[PDB]
């Protein structure tokens, strides 16, 4: 049962062993034909070409920094795309996305975009899922390879859905990364330790399920009552973290972004509406 | 035993109405005097002035947008300080805070900061927990009565500690719901309905846990491994969040601060470094 996988960062590595671990015969190629040697140990098959790794299997799978990287390499492939089933679990714009879909379908391949919503640690354990989209029937054929890797979450046959799924996880993931770095950053200003301070955080994060629903509630009924908490109260919360940051001579970008927030939301006259009225500044109309 | 306490938005109004139900006799003041009529009604008393709720209680509570709001109301009382215990539960900066502490005390009166880190709905209940700093001493006195509005966290005696504590949670909070609005915009661009994609937000919030306890001691040791997941991979990411942002016609301003931290870390020659040493360009020189 030979899948090819391309691309051998840590998340293609922790795919490829899993697939093996399964029984599944795994070609690989990258661009750093050293990094394969791990992989290559446990029972993958390196190849010397792109063209070699594509013509070894019917699935294709690509774990690459950025879809530019794709036509890199599949550029020196598409004879060998034809009657092939490009899988691309690469981070680009929904849009680049779409654009890659016709450009190997052009090529004679079938293409499914995913988005793998764990680390390389987790791929294949309880907590692992990945959105997919593009063809339902190509996606059935392959669904239980690639249900390995995590929990297929088939999202619909606009092959964009997966990549704009990812895209809107790693915006809070990477908003959440940052923020966490700057608060601390704040509180090691003033020779604060981390280990006093993460705990606090890490309450702070697992209960904004407590927030979520009334929210969605509020935004999709454009209903935004400041009872409980106002965008007056929270635009001067956002001032007062920037205006520490630069007291304390940290980074200013995050907080002052934030603030930007709140700010459009008060001159749209929001000032006594929920901070889910900041939706009505940030939404496209 | 009667406690003052002036501020009647949703905090004020939840903690006055706790004192009431453990025991308290509440005075109560505010700007809008009709603010009062709930807890007036529940068993509070209200005051003309401010100076009179001063004169009131030994432990005076302050509930304010902000710091300059304490100078304003304050300011009507200078001479009716004297003796008394001012507790500020107000967002402001840490150095605001400590000039504050120097006025107060200036006018007889003694002054612990404090930061409510649970919303009205909460306050009293078991997830209620609140940074306190300032004279131990005068903090133990009160602690009993405090203790009621949520579980004490006394950071020290220099009366800045709570607010940076506070400060620093409500970075990661704004930035939270911030990133979350962001995300759900990117979502409603492409016409999915947020109830698909909040579920899997809630997730990715209470996964949070799981990065923060390798930062930490990444981050104090100046030690940044990027095997799992490196810079470059993580600032594509970034970029992606931007341009899909740009494409979709919503904010960018949160996704570029979070793109600048990267550009950042890469301009730093970080590339190949975890995450974690975006801490480095954050962090003060
Ligand atoms: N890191 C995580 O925990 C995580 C989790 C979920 C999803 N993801 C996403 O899934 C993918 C996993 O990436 P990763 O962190 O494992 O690795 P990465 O650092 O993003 O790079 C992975 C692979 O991309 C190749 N590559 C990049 N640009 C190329 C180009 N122009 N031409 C040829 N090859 C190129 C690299 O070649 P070399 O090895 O030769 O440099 C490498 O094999 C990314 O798209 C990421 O956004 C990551
Ligand atoms: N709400 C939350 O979820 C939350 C979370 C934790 C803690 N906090 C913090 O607690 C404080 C108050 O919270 P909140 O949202 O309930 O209240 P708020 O909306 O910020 O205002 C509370 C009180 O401040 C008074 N006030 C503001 N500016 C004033 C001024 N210049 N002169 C006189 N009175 C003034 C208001 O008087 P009026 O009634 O006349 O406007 C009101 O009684 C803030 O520092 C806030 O950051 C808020």
């Amino acid at each position: 049962s030979m899948i090819t996988l391309i691309g051998l960062g840590p998340m293609g590595q922790a795919m490829v062993r899993v697939l093996l671990e399964n029984g599944h015969g795994v070609t690989v190629w990258n661009r750093t034909a050293s990094r394969a040697d791990g992989v290559v140990a446990a029972g993958a098959v390196r190849v010397d070409t792109p063209a070699d790794a594509v013509a070894a299997s019917e699935l294709v799978l690509l774990s690459l920094t950025d879809y530019a990287a794709m036509y890199d390499i599949l550029g020196k492939a598409e004879e060998a795309l034809t009657g092939k089933v490009i899988v691309n679990l690469s981070s680009d714009t929904p849009e680049k996305t779409r654009e890659a879909a016709e450009w190997v379908e052009a090529r004679g391949a079938k293409f499914i975009a995913g988005g793998v919503m764990v680390p390389a640690e987790l791929v294949g354990k309880d907590e692992a899922y990945v959105f997919y989209s593009g063809p339902a029937d190509v996606f059935e054929k392959h669904r239980e390879a690639l249900a390995l890797i995590g929990r297929p979450d088939f999202l619909g046959e606009d092959v964009r859905l997966a990549q704009l799924f990812y895209q809107a996880q790693l915006d809070i993931f990477l908003n959440s990364l940052s923020a966490f770095m700057h608060a601390s950053a704040l509180v090691r200003s003033a020779g604060v330790p981390l280990e006093k301070f993460m705990p606090y955080a890490k309450d702070n994060f697992e209960m904004m399920g407590f927030y979520l629903e009334a929210a969605v509630e509020q935004i999709e009924k454009g209903d935004h009552p400041g009872d409980e908490a106002d965008v007056i109260m929270m635009g001067a919360s956002a001032d007062h973290i920037v205006q520490a940051s630069r007291d304390a001579g940290i980074d200013v970008a995050l907080p002052e972004a934030v603030k930007s927030h709140y700010d459009r939301a008060i001159a749209a006259g929001h000032g006594r509406s929920s901070w889910t009225s900041l939706f009505e500044i940030i939404k496209a109309d």
